[PDB]
């Protein structure tokens, strides 16, 4: 499904068509409030929040940047931080090299024929970097062209559709324009701000079609209703279904900006592309099966993994992600389950009393003990420990 | 941007890709309970449904049917009802030959199934035939299974459980044809749980029948959970042009009727320029052909009219919820930037004649920047409104 890209590194997590899609939010607090920043930066990590961006304006925002980023360190939370550009932001990063080194990559606007400053800056910092389109980073002449490019069609089209040319073609221009200047592939991430799903699909098949950056997905805005609820799901859930899009925000206007990770996160949830919790399936069972054992079984492997979870997810990162299934028949139960960690499989009709158990290969048979369940959750564990230990 | 499908019509709603998207709601009253009932499906209907499901199981729901319709006529209501049916089915159509003839689609799910495609093509009535879980017949999806099993790169058992409905949702479609019932007369669906199943199921039913579709998760309880899911598997694909009646089934809170589910499923289809909530008047940003701001004021004052008339054109035109205006800034790209406005208007910019032309469809006169300007523009808007809207055109 997914489309390839460069792995871009922000801070400690890979952003690439190689990796989990990752969820993105921003503070609401003015940065400048040290205080207020860091409780509603710790919070949105706790969350879900796997990155945090901040609004970056007067130099008052610059000084507080780099304690923020001290005190994360020491309470635990190792979160990479993310500076939100207008122009300005170079001489007040080229003002204070401090916290150009506590971000962790730069948004800035688009620009082409300050820009400059901000991708000179990112190369010599070695600072990963996103580009994103917007209403107001459009050439204007560029917008006249289009205009009339598009008068001279033989079906021209709205007003609105060319606007979101000229928005694709700001955002590509401007990415072989970082290029150009010597950034890097794995330190250049795009975007382009829109407001309805439509749109954001049509810009975002363009941008893959005409690009390699990973992409970071996310709708310009809404209240924090249903329809700012739908509307991002909406928008979304097309893309990401294709294989499109690498990192993703929500964004509901409301104390904090709280309710946008938990819709981004179900919205991955719900489209099977992050998981909360280890889960089990089992086979619907057929016409093969003569036992409801295997269905007991999984209820049991379920319910003791459901307790195992409190330590495992201490323990263990990644963990959620564990895939366990139960089947019901030995000829076709590891053929129905490929994709599992770890399988089992019961006797069905004029079947061996042998069970097989695979981890991605056969693991080993389990001889019809009545130790069956307690020999498997054995094997579930010892799965675990290896395949989800921290590894340095 | 849309699937081609036979029209089905369920009573005065027509129901295919000619056509804008109906939303299904249901109800959840004591059917026998006439009070109740009745006035549920007026609030239903005024949330924004345009066809609402009644529950007719027992003879004492039954002899309640006639009675709400008559009801709903009486107050000039004149929504569309649809029966489902717990076993009784048949029994209770040929035993109440008016409950069967107040309903105006029947629900089925795959004596049986024919001696209700029988009483529906006897009776000129429209079903859905609803594919699901428990209607599997429990020897395809073994057979699916081995067929599964031999392939170079056999899928997982729940993609199987997703063929096995798929096929058996095709099947139940052959079979209505054959029987001797219409493409006039037959809607399709296959309710899932899960987004991407949707999306994988509804393109296999898509591709293989001609048959209008109706797109509908499982039930789940009311939440983001719920919302979210619901959002994330209609929209792939009706971005594709797929489906022709939608449902979001959430559980309401307590003794509730099923209200927000049908707000959902208009936000659903709003998000994505599939309904309107209001007319709008629409505006190109300005580009480079124009140094006059004028264009954006008129356009400004075009909605400030607009927003002042709607609650009479609300209660008198019917339809125009969906009017789109337009209003331009320059004279020689207006009008092909403007071509979806039902209404439209194109100021001089750098260079022009100080003429403004209007355009509906085609190009309507050419008003003469006089100061009346915005009043006869407006003027035309309205002069438009009565003619396109309101008592058929
Ligand atoms: S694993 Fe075996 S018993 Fe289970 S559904 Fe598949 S073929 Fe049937
Ligand atoms: S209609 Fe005219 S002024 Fe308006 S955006 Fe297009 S070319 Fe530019």
């Amino acid at each position: 499904m997914r489309r390839p890209t460069p792995t871009v590194y922000v801070g400690r997590v890979p952003i690439g068509g190689a990796h989990p899609i990752a969820v993105q939010s921003m503070t609401n607090t003015p940065t400048r409030d040290v205080e207020a920043t860091t409780a509603q930066v710790l919070e949105l990590h706790r969350a879900g929040s796997e990155i945090v961006r901040l609004t970056v304006n007067d130099e008052e925002a610059a000084k507080a940047v780099p304690e923020i980023k001290r005190r994360l360190l020491a309470e635990g939370v190792e979160v990479p931080l993310v500076g939100d550009f207008h122009f300005n932001g170079h001489l007040l990063l080229r003002k204070y090299p401090k916290m150009a080194e506590a971000l962790d990559k730069f948004r800035i606007n688009p620009g082409t024929l300050h820009f400059a400053e901000m991708i000179r800056i990112a190369m010599d910092l070695g600072k990963p970097v996103r580009i994103g389109a917007n209403w107001g980073s459009l050439d204007p002449a560029l917008l006249t062209e289009l205009m009339d490019r598009n008068a001279s069609r033989p079906e021209p089209k709205s007003a609105h559709e060319v606007v979101l040319e000229a928005l694709v073609e700001s955002a590509v221009r401007a990415y072989e324009a970082a290029l150009e200047m010597g950034l890097g592939e794995d330190k250049l991430v795009l975007s382009a701000k829109v407001s309805k799903a439509r749109d954001l699909v049509w810009v975002y098949r363009e941008l893959a079609r005409r690009t390699q950056a990973p992409l970071h997905l996310g709708l310009t805005e809404a209240g924090m209703g249903v329809k700012g609820i739908v509307a991002s799901a909406a928008a979304l859930a097309p893309l990401l279904l294709e294989g499109i899009g690498d990192t993703i925000r929500v964004s509901l206007t409301p104390e904090p900006r709280t309710k946008e990770v938990e819709v981004a996160q179900e919205i991955l949830q719900a489209l099977g592309l992050r998981a909360f919790a280890p889960e089990v399936t089992s086979c619907p069972g057929c016409g093969r099966t003569t036992s409801t054992f295997f269905q007991e079984l999984a209820e049991e492997v379920s319910r003791r993994l459901k307790e195992r979870l409190p330590e495992w997810r201490a323990r263990y990162p990644g963990v959620e992600e564990l895939k366990v299934a139960v089947m019901g028949c030995v000829v076709n139960g590891p053929g129905e389950s490929k994709h599992a960690h770890i399988g089992i499989s019961l006797p069905g009709a004029g079947e061996e009393p042998k069970a097989p158990v695979y981890a991605d290969g056969k693991l080993l048979t389990i001889l019809k003990g009545e130790g069956i369940a307690e020999e498997f959750l054995r094997l579930v564990e010892d799965y675990v420990k290896t395949r989800f230990a921290p590894k340095a």
